[PDB]
């Protein structure tokens, strides 16, 4: 019943399922890997929470934002970019569904 998501980062696409938080960051083991030096090692969770797919600020030094507002979390509805590290940083693209 929930949607899937899925990220885009950087040419490279993950699709994940609702039930277990996402790691993006720049450890080696994160399941969206993201190796600039802006980025913390485990800088985002993603995961389905109350009916929605939500990307959550995991306590990072250069955090996250969505037009360049710096925000703790973002909400993802249907489609979605946000960049990590700065308003410049990597970017993430996230779309809700098939």
């Amino acid at each position: 019943a929930p949607p899937v998501l899925t990220v885009r980062y950087e040419g490279s696409e993950r699709t994940f399922a609702a039930g277990h938080d996402v790691v993006v960051g720049r450890d080696l083991r994160a399941d969206v890997r993201v190796a600039h030096p802006l980025i913390s090692r485990a800088h985002l969770l993603l995961r389905f929470d109350q009916g929605r797919w939500v990307a959550i600020d995991n306590g990072s030094l250069n955090g996250l934002y969505l037009n360049n507002r710096r925000v703790p979390v973002v909400d993802i509805y249907d489609a979605q970019r946000v960049h990590i590290g700065n308003p410049d940083g990597p970017a993430l693209d996230f779309e809700v569904g098939r």
